[PDB]
């Protein structure tokens, strides 16, 4: 709709790989592509060479979309309404390396706008917005170590706000939400099916994941509200027209979400476990899933 890239392609959240094992041997080989493409030399110049690295990179990738999914037994309308709101298909094929594409994709679609208009969001909570794009792919590449950062250029100031640039983002940053979402219910699998199995430096190095995949939310949240904020300013003009309403998500029933919470839900006794030997990620993510929870309010209707 010129607003968002759609149809948004994505996999099935319940499909994803459940430990670290299967998680590598699915996706490490086209994550680590995605890792070279968006580190390549020159790619961190400024926000334009990092945009230009991220296209040259998803062109580059064989791509694996095997079709629309289609007859989904499992998906309810509720599902299905909440897909269609925002654009997205869910797409058949290696769903592990299917999040590669959409997080490929979904970080496009956001460095659109912060390239032609800049982002009043602030530079300490875009750093974490864009770096958890970083911690996705970098840990899909390798998921038995913690992703190292690697730097994000700033956004410029916001220019001049364009009709409906409110609702670019707005719907450009919901896919950043499934994108990190998908994400963040690996790093907890791993982290639960590790625990269980007593791998510890597994279980370490999916914390450190999911951490920074929540923190990478939170400030997604802070984007979505700055859109909607603006949104809200931007339907003071009485309208003739039937107002048309921005696409929201209908209550906590979305795929991706209903996967992470559950994910997240019995994962308790595993970060238990890893602060008992002697990590120091069970508090720094609890002190990054209150920021989330937290910044779901301007945001989320039902919230
Ligand atoms: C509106 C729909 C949203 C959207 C845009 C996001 N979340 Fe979620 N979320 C939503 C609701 C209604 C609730 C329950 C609130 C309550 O019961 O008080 C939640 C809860 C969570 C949680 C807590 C999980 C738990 O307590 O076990 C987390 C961690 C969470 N939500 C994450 C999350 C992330 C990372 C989002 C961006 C991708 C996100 N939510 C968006 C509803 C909504």
């Amino acid at each position: 709709a010129q607003v968002a890239t759609v149809p948004f392609r994505l996999g099935r959240p319940e499909e994803l790989p459940g430990t670290l094992d299967e998680l590598r041997a699915a996706v490490s080989a086209r994550a680590g592509e995605a890792v070279r493409g968006l580190n390549r030399p020159g790619a961190r110049t400024d926000l334009a060479a990092l945009l230009a690295a991220t296209e040259r990179t998803r062109a580059a990738l064989a791509p694996v979309g095997a079709g629309p999914v289609g007859d989904d037994p499992s998906e309810s309308e509720a599902n299905r309404d909440n897909d269609l709101a925002f654009g997205i298909v869910r797409t058949r094929g290696p769903v592990a390396e299917l999040l590669v594409d959409a997080a490929l994709a979904a970080l496009a679609g956001i460095l659109e706008v912060a390239v032609d208009r800049g982002s009043d969001l602030e530079d300490a909570a875009w750093q974490r917005f864009i770096g958890g794009f970083d911690a996705l792919l970098g840990w899909l590449a390798d998921p038995h170590s913690a992703p190292r950062p690697a730097t994000v250029p700033g956004a410029g100031p916001a220019g001049p706000p364009v009709h409906q640039d409110a609702l670019r983002r707005w719907v450009r940053g919901h896919h950043v939400f499934m994108v990190l979402a998908q994400g963040c219910a690996l790093a907890t699998a791993c982290l639960r099916d590790s625990a269980a199995r007593g791998d510890l430096p597994g279980a370490e190095a999916s914390a450190a994941a999911a951490e920074a995949l929540m923190r990478g939310c939170q400030g997604a949240l802070l984007y979505a509200g700055d859109a909607n904020r603006e949104q809200y300013n931007e339907q003071i003009r009485p309208t003739l027209m039937p107002p048309v309403a921005p696409p929201k998500m209908s209550g906590l029933h979305w795929r991706d979400h209903e996967v992470l919470i559950k994910e997240l839900a019995g994962s308790r006794d595993a970060w238990e476990w890893l602060s008992a030997q002697g990590s120091e990620r069970p508090a720094t993510f609890r002190a990054a899933l209150a920021e989330t929870y937290d910044s779901h309010i301007g945001v989320c209707g039902h919230f």
